[PDB]
């Protein structure tokens, strides 16, 4: 019932970044371009968890959040939240590829969500939560057909739980239409992290204070 927007109704956005110099990570104290890295681009819903989940992994060595998928050059929060820049809600996830590996971080990403929910991820509907992964460097259509591989490979098990398709998007972020990865706002980096009582909406508890532990 979501749907992508043509590229020629999609929002502007702007030509400078929205956060052009970012801090470092706020768990490992790190930023991009550590030498004898590689980076993958994950999808999976909600980036405030899915980034958690990546940088408490072993090997991962950088997380950042933002956009990418979509068409809308450096777009905001806001306008990434009406659905008109056809983006979805990323995790750069950096990783020391000699102590985890690309096929590993692929796994672990099927492995924490639905990949058949289309334009939705649990009650977080919209193009933004779609299921994705896009690659990078050198080899990113190799590596791009190794993860559609490794997602293959679980295609008959969802269909077994009733699930029907996998509709996770694979591809090099260079060939996605705006070619590019737009970081979020400082306050999304590591959100979960800065502000412990946050979560992810629709994670409210009926005990407690109401705050998922
Ligand atoms: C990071 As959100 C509040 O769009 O799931």
């Amino acid at each position: 019932a979501p749907r992508l927007v043509e590229e020629k109704d999609a929002l502007k956005g702007g030509p400078h970044p929205v956060l052009p110099n970012p801090q470092p990570h706020a768990v490992l104290g790190t930023l991009r371009g550590q030498p004898g890295t590689e980076t993958i681009y994950i999808g999976i819903g909600c980036y405030w968890g899915a980034e958690k989940l990546f940088w408490e992994t072993p090997g991962v060595v950088y997380t950042s959040v933002g956009f990418a998928g979509g068409i809308t050059p450096n777009p905001t929060y806001r306008e990434t939240c009406t659905g008109r820049t056809n983006h979805t809600e990323i995790v750069e996830v950096v990783y020391d590829p000699t102590q985890v590996t690309f096929d590993e971080l692929v796994v672990k990403a099927m492995e924490a969500h639905d990949p058949t929910q289309g334009y939705r991820q649990g009650n977080d509907t919209g193009t933004q939560y779609r299921s994705a992964i896009y690659t990078a460097g050198p080899n990113a259509e190799q590596q791009a057909q190794r993860a559609r591989e490794i997602v293959e490979h679980y295609a008959p098990k969802l269909a077994a739980a009733g699930l029907g398709r996998i509709t996770t998007e694979i591809l090099p972020l260079a060939s996605t239409p705006a070619g590019e990865y737009y970081m979020a706002e400082d306050e999304h980096q590591q959100y979960l992290h800065k502000n412990p009582l946050g979560y992810c909406p629709h994670h409210s508890t009926g005990v407690a204070c109401g705050i998922p532990e």
